C-alpha cells in the first residue's frame, strides 16, 4: 500500500518518521510520495533537523524534486489543490494521509479521490458524516469498506481511552474537560492578524497562557457513543513548544476513590493508553508512543456529602502521541 | 505606621512599589525599612529594574546601608533571624509585612514580636490558628486587636471572591479547583536538587508543565467558612513568568446557565474582584490590581439529564495582584 | 498632514501609539486611516492590547469599518495592492507610513503615489535609489523635495550613531557587526515551511539561536557615507519577543582605551542615541525611546603588540526604538 | 579506576550516562559512588529523566542510600566538606570527578586527596597552578604524576580547537570573543537576591538577554600557550536551556578569505572538533559529542584597504559537549 503524505508539517513529517522507524513491524505500507507548498530542499532539512524531537537517525538530502533517505528517493510535489497532484500516475499512490489543515472534512477530502487515491485518512477531526477513530479505543469499527476516515485530534485521542475506561468502570453522568496544551501553528508567533481572525489566537504564543476553543470532549460521542452529549470543555494553549495534559472532572454514576479509579483505569492500558505514575513533567512525555498517557498522581476525587467530582488527567505528546496513533490505524487499515 | 518588609523579594518590591505609588491613598503608612540577605546595591537595582513589572517611575540608588528612593532614604538589614533585625529602636518599625517565604505561621512570625514589632501581616498562608484575610471577602472579620494575620496565597485570593459570589448567589455544593500558574522562585531554572526534595519541583521550570500541590481550595473555609470542606484542587505550573489563572469547576444547588452564572458573578464587581469580558490573554493581566479578575467568556455549565457542571475562571497577577490585595488590608489594618 | 498607516503590524500599531501618546509634540501630524487585512475588530484589539508592551491607556474600540480610540474614528481598509486603498479621496490621505513589510523598495512603494498619496515613509530598508534616514544622524539631509524615503531597519537605528561616533572621533578602518536580536514575525513559530524556504528562517523561534543575514552594517555607507565598504555582519536570533543588542568588534585609527571610548561616545548623546550605564539588560530595554542605546559596561578594547580591537555595544528596543526614531523623522518630515 | 562524582548536577550526572553509554570504550572506569546535598530518591529521579537531554535509556531506582541502574548499586552520599566523603573506605573510590562548583581551584580540589582519594578532575577552570585540558588540543601534555587537573570550561573547550586551528595555519595578532549562551543555574529564574550579588546575574534568566563576564578567551593561553595574552572576550546569557554559541573575531598574520579559513580549519576536524555544514540551529546541537562544532556558514572575512577582520564560530553543547570532553581526559587520564 503506496502512501502520499499531503502536509509535510509537523504531522506529515513525524508520520514518515514513525512509519520508517517501525521498520519491519510497518511493512504492508510504505510512503512514496509527497505534497506541500516548499522546496525539496527545506522538506528534507526539516525531516532530518526537528526543534522538538531531535535529528533524524538516518541520511536525509534532496534533489531537484525529491527527498531522499538512506539511499532511496520520495518524490516531492507543491500541488496547492489536491486534484492535481498526480502522484496516482507518477508514483502508484493507494492511499493519502491527509495532514495539511485545509482538508478536514469528508468534502474537501473527495478531492484527492478525484486524483485517483483509494482511502484518506485525515490527521484532524472531519465531520460527523465518517468515522472517527482512536486507535485502542473503537478501531473495531474500521472495515475495508471506508473511503475516507479521521483519526480525530490529539486532544481526542488523549480523552478518549481514559473516558472509554470510566465508562465501563463507572459510568460517566457528565463531565467537563481543560486540556493545558503545546502551542501549534495555528497561532502566532507575535500578536498580530491571525486566520480566521480569533482575538485570542492573535496573541503572541510563546509568552502568554491563551484560552482555547476544543470539540474534542464535545465531540467524544463520534468515539465513545455512550458518551453523545454528556461531555464539553476548552484549553489553555501555554508556552511549551509540544507536550500538552488532559484534565477531565466526571460525576459518575457510583462513589469511588482515587485508588479504586487508578485501578480500574490501569485494568486498559496498552500500547495506546498508557500508565505512568513515576512523576513526570511534560518534557518527559515527548517522543512517549501512546495516544494518551495516564497519570495517576493527579487522580483527585473530591467529596462533600452525597456529592463527589472525579478529576482524571492524562499526558499526551500532542504531536507524536497522535502520529502514533494514527501510524496504528494506517497499519490496521492496510490490514485490511 | 511605620513599616518594616521582611524580604525583598518579588511580594516584598512590589509592595513597596504599590505603597509608593498609592501616595496620599497609602497616608497612614510607610516603609520605613527593609531587611534581606544581600546588598543595598542590589536591593536597589532590584526595585528600580524589573523583568515583568517594568521599571520603576523614581530615582533609585543606594548607600553602604540603605537604598534612596526620590531622595528619601530607606534602611537595608541584612539579618537572617528576624529577633535580631533592629529595625524597632533604629527605625521606629511598628508594623512587619513578612514576605520572605521563611515565617509562615503564627510561631515563626512571633520573630517579630519579639524584635519588638507590634504587628505582623504574611505574605503567605499561615496555618489555621490565626486569621487569613482576602480583601473584599471578609476583611470585615479583621480587628485592632489581631497581632499577627495571613493574607493567605495568591490563589487564594483569585478563588475566594468567586466562590464567595456563587456560594452566596446559588450554593456551593462541591468543588474542584485547576490553577494554570506562572512560574514561581520555588521552582528550578534548570533540572537539579531542589529544596524540600519534590520530585516535579525540580524540573526546569520555564520548558515544562509542571504540576503542582495547592490548599488553596483545600483551605477556602478559613475565608468563607461555609465552604469549608467543599473544595479541592491542584495547580499545573507552566512557562510564563508571572500571570496566572484559576478555574473552578462546581457542582451548585441549582440549576443555572451561563449567562446567569455571569451576571451573579457581576454583582460582585469591586476593587478587589474585577470582571473582564474583553478576551484577555495572561500577558494582559500583567500590573491588574484587583485580587482575581473574573473571565465570563470562559464560563460553561455542561449538563446531561438532571447532572451539572459548572466552571469558572478568573485571572489574577500572582504577583502584584496578590501585592495590592495585601496592601488593601495593611491600610485598613492601620485604619484600626 | 494627514497619514494613512499601511500595515497596522507591530511598527504600524506603535506609530499609532508614539504619535498619539507624544500629544502636542505631533501636532502637525495625525493619523487618519489604516489599511491590513483583516477585521476593524481585530486592529482594534491589537492596538489596545500588546504582549510586550501593556495595554494603551485610552477607550479603543471597533465598527463595522473603523477604529475608535477615545471617541475619534479612524478608517480601516483591508486592501492587499495599495494602488486600490482609497484613503486619499475617502480621508484625505497626504502621507503614507508604509509598515507591511510588502512594499520595501521605490519601485514598490510608488503604489501608493498611484493611489494619489505625495510621500511615502518606509519601515524598513528600501534599496540605495532613495534616501535611508536615521534620525540624529543624517536628517539634515532630508528635504521637502523628497517623495519615497527609507527609515533603515532597527540595526541600522542601533548602529549608525555609535559608528557616526566612533567615525568622528577616532575614524574607523574596518568592522564587523553581531546583533543579539529578538525574534520577529518573519520567524517560524515552530519548524515549518517558511516564506522565502531559508533553512533557519524555518526553525521553531522561541526556542533556538538562529543566525541570520542582516545588511544593515553592509549598507551603513546610505547613512554614514565615509563608512562605505568598511563594515560588515550578521544576527543570531534568540528567545525573546523583543529587546536586542548590537555589538561592533572595530579597527580604529587611533590607539584609545575603554574609557576614552565611553568619553567620546557620550559626546553624541541625544534623545536618538542614549547613554546607559546602569547594567541593564533587554527587558529594561522595553519601552526606551532612543533609536541606540549605547551599554559602556560593554566597552572592551583588546591589545597586542601593535594590534588592537574596539569593541562596543548598543541596545535597542527593535519595535519602540527603531518606532519612535520613525516618528522623529515623520515630525521632521512633516515640518518640511 | 573507581570515581566518585562530587556534584550530581547536570555536568555530574551527564558524566554518568556518557560513561555508562561508552560501555566498552569506558572500561577501565567505572563511577562506583555519588555526593550531593539531596535524596537518593531525587538523584535517581533525575538521572533518568531530563529536560533537555531526554530519559536515560536505562531501569533507575534508589534505595534508602543509593541509586541503581539496571540492577547495579551506586552509593550515594550528602557530605557538604569534601575531606568528610567516606567513600574511598567505603566504596574504593581512586579517582574524584569535582563537579560541585564549588571546589574550583587546587587548594579546595585537596579535600579530596585528604579524604584519600589519588586524583581530581575539575569540571570547570580551577586557576593556574595546575594543567587545564582540552582534549584534541593539549591532552598531551597530561601525564601520570598530575594529581589535580582542570578540563576548562564549556567555552574554553568551545573556542580552544578553534583557535589552535587558526594559529597554527595563519597566526593570531590579536582576537575577540562574543559566546552567545544558554543559561545555566548560576542565574536566577525571576529577578532577585543572586550569590555573589552581580547585578545582571540576579535577572530573570528565561526572559532576558544577559551579558556576562568569561574569563574563556582571557585564560586561553593555559590551553595554548601561543595565544598567552592575545584574547578576550564576554558572553551574552540567553533564552535556551542549554545550546550555545561562540564567535571570535581576529586579526591574523596572513591575509585570508573565508573559504581558504574554512578549509584549513577542516584540517583540525576530529571527534573532540566537528565540522558541520548543514546549517543548523541551537536545538540540533543538543546531544553532539564534540567539545566544539566549527560552523563554516557563519564564517566572515571583512576587508578595508590592508586592514582585515575575520570572524569564525563554533556550536557547543555547553552541558554535553563539554562533558564528552570530560569523559575523553578522564578515559586518557585513566590510561595513564
Ligand atoms: N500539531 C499538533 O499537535 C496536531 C495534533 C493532532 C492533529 N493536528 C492536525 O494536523 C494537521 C496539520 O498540523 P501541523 O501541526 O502538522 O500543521 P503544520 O503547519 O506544521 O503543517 C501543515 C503543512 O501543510 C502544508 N500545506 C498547507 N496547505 C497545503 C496545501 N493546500 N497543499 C499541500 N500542503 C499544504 C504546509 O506548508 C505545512 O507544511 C492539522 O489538521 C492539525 O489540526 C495537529
Ligand atoms: N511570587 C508570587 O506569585 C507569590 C504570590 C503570593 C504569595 N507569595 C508568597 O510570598 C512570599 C515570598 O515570595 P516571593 O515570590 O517574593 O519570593 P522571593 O524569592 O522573590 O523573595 C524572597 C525574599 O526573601 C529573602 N529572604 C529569604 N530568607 C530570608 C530571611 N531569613 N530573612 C530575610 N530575608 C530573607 C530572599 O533573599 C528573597 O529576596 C512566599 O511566602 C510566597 O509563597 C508569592
Ligand atoms: N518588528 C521589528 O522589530 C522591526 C524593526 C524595524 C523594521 N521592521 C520592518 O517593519 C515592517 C513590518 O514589521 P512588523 O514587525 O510590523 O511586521 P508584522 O507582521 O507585525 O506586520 C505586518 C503587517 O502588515 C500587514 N500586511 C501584510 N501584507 C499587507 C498588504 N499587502 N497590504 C496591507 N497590509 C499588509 C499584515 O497583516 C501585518 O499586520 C517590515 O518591513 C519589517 O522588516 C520591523
Ligand atoms: N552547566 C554547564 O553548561 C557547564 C559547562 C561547563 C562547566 N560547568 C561547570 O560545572 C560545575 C557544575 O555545573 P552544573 O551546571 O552541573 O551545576 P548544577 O547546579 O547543576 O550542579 C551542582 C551540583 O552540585 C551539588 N552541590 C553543591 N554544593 C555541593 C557540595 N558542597 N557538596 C556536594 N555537592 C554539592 C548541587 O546540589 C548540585 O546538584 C560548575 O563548576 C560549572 O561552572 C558547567
Amino acid at each position: 500500500v503506496r502512501i502520499g503524505i499531503n502536509g509535510f508539517g509537523r504531522i506529515g513529517r513525524l508520520a514518515f518518521r514513525r512509519i520508517m522507524d517501525l521498520g519491519e513491524k510497518s511493512s504492508d505500507i510504505e510512503v512514496v510520495a509527497i505534497n506541500d507548498l516548499t522546496t525539496p530542499a527545506l522538506l528534507a532539512h526539516l525531516l532530518k533537523y526537528d526543534s522538538t524531537h531531535g535529528t533524524f537517525n538516518h541520511e536525509v538530502s534532496a534533489t531537484d524534486d525529491s527527498i531522499v533517505v538512506d539511499g532511496k528517493k520520495y518524490r516531492v510535489y507543491a500541488e496547492p489543490q489536491a486534484q492535481n497532484i498526480p502522484w496516482v500516475k507518477n508514483d502508484g499512490v493507494d492511499f493519502v494521509l491527509e495532514c495539511t489543515g485545509f482538508y478536514t472534512s469528508k468534502a474537501k477530502s473527495e478531492a484527492h479521490l478525484k486524483a485517483g487515491a483509494k482511502r484518506v485518512l485525515i490527521s484532524a477531526p472531519a465531520g460527523s458524516d465518517l468515522k472517527t477513530i482512536v486507535y485502542g479505543v473503537n478501531d473495531d469499527t474500521l472495515t475495508a469498506d471506508d473511503k475516507i476516515v479521521s483519526a480525530g485530534s490529539c486532544t481526542t485521542n488523549s480523552l478518549a481511552p481514559m473516558v472509554n475506561a470510566l465508562q465501563k468502570e463507572f459510568g460517566i453522568e457528565v463531565g467537563t474537560m481543560t486540556t493545558i496544551h503545546a502551542y501549534t501553528s495555528t497561532q502566532m508567533l507575535l500578536d498580530g492578524p491571525v486566520r480566521g481572525g480569533n482575538l485570542r489566537s492573535a496573541r503572541a504564543a510563546a509568552i502568554n497562557i491563551i484560552p482555547h476553543s476544543t470539540g474534542a470532549a464535545k465531540a467524544i460521542g463520534l468515539v465513545v457513543p455512550e458518551l453523545n452529549g454528556k461531555l464539553n470543555g476548552h484549553a489553555q494553549r501555554v508556552p511549551v513548544p509540544d507536550g500538552s495534559v488532559t484534565e477531565l472532572v466526571s460525576i459518575l454514576s457510583k462513589d469511588v476513590t482515587a485508588d479504586e479509579v487508578n485501578e480500574a483505569v490501569k485494568k486498559y492500558e496498552s500500547p495506546s493508553f498508557a500508565y505512568n505514575d513515576h512523576n513526570i513533567v511534560s518534557s518527559d512525555v515527548l517522543g512517549m508512543t501512546a495516544g494518551s498517557i495516564f497519570d495517576p498522581t493527579q487522580t483527585m476525587v473530591t467529596t462533600a456529602g452525597d456529592k463527589q467530582l472525579v478529576k482524571t488527567v492524562a499526558w499526551y505528546d500532542n504531536e507524536y502521541s497522535f502520529t502514533c496513533q494514527m501510524v496504528r490505524t494506517l497499519l490496521k487499515f492496510a490490514t485490511l
